[PDB]
């Protein structure tokens, strides 16, 4: 069959009669305040078998390193919940070989996800704080690393303390959207030309590097107007609000970092620390990491991906219709999308939850956090291309390593040139797009204001281009968006000393062993653990539409686009990738994230 | 020989020594550096301080080996 | 004219040829960088910038001003 807009349908009352069927299937909820939120999960977007069973053999291998862990500690009962597990694997194996009751996936994979992000004890055993377990103090910095037992520690936990490691992060890590190029420093950052020669040398001056485009600034200013520290346990979390300012050597190279002020006021407590301070830089360094780590967490991550794309799922279900073709191409991107923002609203990110403890703030002083980013986001200008030269750090000459960048914009020009081929198709005219009274719907739901339950800046959806970049961006943002933030928690922060939520000592300025800023035994085993199981299931990708149903057959029907359109898109995401291998091999910190063949459809971790 | 020897020295010591300030921070070469740039008669190598660059280090490995 | 002319008082004077003065002249005329020969510009291409370091440098520091 072929898809028709709602004005030229041949069968528009019937067309009407699953829409309304629909807003039943798909009413909103208030799970997380002024948000536009699923009323639980939908019986058509369960989670399919294939993720579980993905899922399921990740969630088993966190289990298994908790108990490993719990035989170290303590140097039967340690062995019984093993083989229970070890049979879980096996049911994941050869029960679910067929894929044609749910047995196995249905409550363990769900539950063993439900315990690990709701940071519930007794997340050892299935269907069968503890002094058991790893727990309290360290010891020794050894102990962190002890940790991945039956897990892979990450290359990372052996490069954090080199400071071009610390500056790789700020373009190739979890938030690689963060720098700003300035041409003149902040008032309350006011770094020395001693300070910038510490970190390039006698061959370059501050006021030059302002001149060349070569000074890039990263706020964290929003983690201040925002946070409230909390404390675990009786302990002090503490997270600063840091500005860190950047450099690249003359004539071309690599971000290297300059200096860091832990606190937005300049004071007596609160002084610029640089390259040559030794311990106080590497705390000052630290204490950008756990600033980093929260930003990350509920703007970049959950904020700007996951709860912006809530609202476009809903407004999809409700306003366009089975046979619409907008709805044929953005409704697979959306598979696993509300079931995993429920599985977030009501562990994860819920009071009790693994986000609570880990990181610094309280539950809702870290959910404002998310909301303020969403309030000031504009979804109009929001655009990779956009959001780059709004940065300035566009200049491949000036600045070279920009792995999210240079990787990113081959992937949103590929979809570009698909959504436009997608749109021109089925819009033949300006006033297919003005008289589609679906699309305005649609429109209007998500123009809606923020205390409504809109997507900021979402206006105004009257051009064929206009729904193009709408259309471009929200895949983007299901993607390669998602791609370079959820998967980096596996391999960049799942080492609680390299980056978490909180740091555990008051400030940057030394206090003493480095083992005392790190968080508890228990903390840092479940932010392995947990970091480990969102970061690191790779399921459904970019390109290869099909259902969530066994046959997983191909989702498109219409013969333009079976075997004409969608080839064209999956022939260009291969050039980028031999383009994204080739050049990615030369460098020597990796970027997988933008790499179209692990790239997903959706938001689905 | 020695040009075969320098370039593998130099080869090795940048893929493990990428910062001029990984040579000074690693406290065990700065302690190795210690006994011998002793004096002589205490029991040291005649000359061999200082080893505070990626280049002193790539010398005191290519004669060494 | 008459200066730096033969037979001046550059030419008896000083200890080179009087063509000789001429080359030292043009030579430094020919490698100059007029867009980086600013005076807060040269002090710190010399390194004399710090006042607590160098602290009697009348012309530094009259000269900034």
């Amino acid at each position: 069959n072929i898809p028709t807009l709602p004005q030229n349908d041949p069968r528009p009352e019937q067309r009407a009669q699953q829409l309304d069927k629909a807003r039943e299937t798909y009413k909103y909820a208030d799970l997380l305040p002024p948000l536009a939120f699923c009323e639980g999960v939908p019986k058509p977007d369960t989670p399919s078998a294939a993720w579980l069973v993905t899922v399921g053999k990740v969630a088993a291998a966190v289990a298994l390193n908790a108990v490993a862990n719990r035989r170290a500690w303590k140097r039967f009962d340690v062995g019984g919940t093993s083989e229970e597990d070890q049979n879980e694997a096996g049911h994941n194996s050869f029960l679910a070989r067929l894929e044609n009751d749910e047995p196995s996936v249905l409550d363990e994979v769900n539950e063993r996800v439900a315990a690990i992000l709701g940071a519930k004890p007794n997340r050892h055993v299935p269907p069968a704080v503890s002094k058991d377990g790893p727990n309290g103090r360290p010891q020794s910095m050894d102990d962190y690393a002890n940790l991945f037992r039956r897990i892979t520690l990450p290359p990372i936990a052996s490069t954090w303390k080199n400071d071009s490691a610390f500056a790789a992060y700020r373009v190739a890590g979890p938030n690689a959207s963060m720098i700003q190029r300035i041409t003149e420093l902040p008032d309350n950052f006011a770094v020395t030309d001693a300070h910038y020669k510490q970190a390039m040398g006698e061959g370059d001056s501050l006021d030059a590097a302002k001149a060349e485009g070569r000074l890039f600034l990263a706020d964290w200013k929003l983690i201040g107007e925002t946070l409230v520290n909390n404390t675990y346990k009786g302990a002090q979390k503490t997270v600063y609000a840091p500005l860190a300012l950047f450099a690249v050597p003359p004539g071309g190279g690599s971000l290297a970092p300059v200096a860091i002020q832990p606190g937005q006021t300049p004071s007596p407590t609160n002084k610029i620390y640089a390259t040559q301070d030794g311990n106080d830089w590497l705390a000052a360094k630290s204490a950008v990491q756990v600033a980093e780590g929260n930003y990350h967490e509920l703007v970049s991550h959950l904020g700007l991906t996951h709860l912006l794309l809530e609202p476009i799922v809903m407004a999809t279900y409700r306003q366009l219709a089975q046979h619409h073709p907008i709805y044929m191409l953005l409704i697979p991107h959306f598979e696993g999308t509300l079931s995993i923002n429920n599985s977030a609203a009501t562990n994860l990110i819920a009071p009790g939850g693994a986000v609570d403890l880990i990181f610094a703030g309280t539950i809702e002083s870290e959910h404002q956090l998310a909301l303020a980013a969403l309030k000031r986001h504009d979804f109009m200008r929001s655009g990779l291309p956009d959001t780059i030269e709004q940065r300035g750090v566009g200049d491949t000459s000036v600045l070279t390593d920009y792995p999210y960048r240079d990787d990113g914009l081959k992937i949103w020009a590929n979809i570009e040139r698909w959504v436009t081929a997608y749109v021109n198709n089925y819009y033949i005219s300006e006033a297919n797009v003005t008289q589609d009274t679906e699309l305005q719907a649609w429109a209007a739901v998500l123009s809606k204001p923020f205390a409504e339950g809109g997507v900021s800046g979402f206006g105004p959806i009257d051009t064929r281009a206009a729904l193009i970049f709408a259309c471009t961006k929200v895949i983007f943002t299901a993607s390669a968006e998602h791609s370079a933030v959820n998967f980096p928690q596996k391999d960049l922060m799942s080492y609680a000393p390299a980056i978490t939520g909180a740091g555990w000592t008051a400030a940057p300025p030394s206090q003493g062993p480095l083992k005392d800023f790190q968080p508890p035994l228990e903390l840092a085993e479940l932010q392995a653990e947990f970091l480990y199981l969102l970061g690191g299931v790779h399921h459904t990708k970019l390109g290869f539409y099909n259902s969530n149903s066994f046959p997983y057959r191909a989702w498109f029907k219409d013969p333009k686009i079976t075997a004409e359109l969608l080839p064209a898109f999956q022939r260009d995401l291969a050039a980028s990738e031999e383009l994204i291998v080739a050049a990615n091999a030369t460098r020597t910190f990796k970027y997988t994230y933008m790499i179209p063949s692990t790239i997903p459809m959706s938001i689905n971790i």
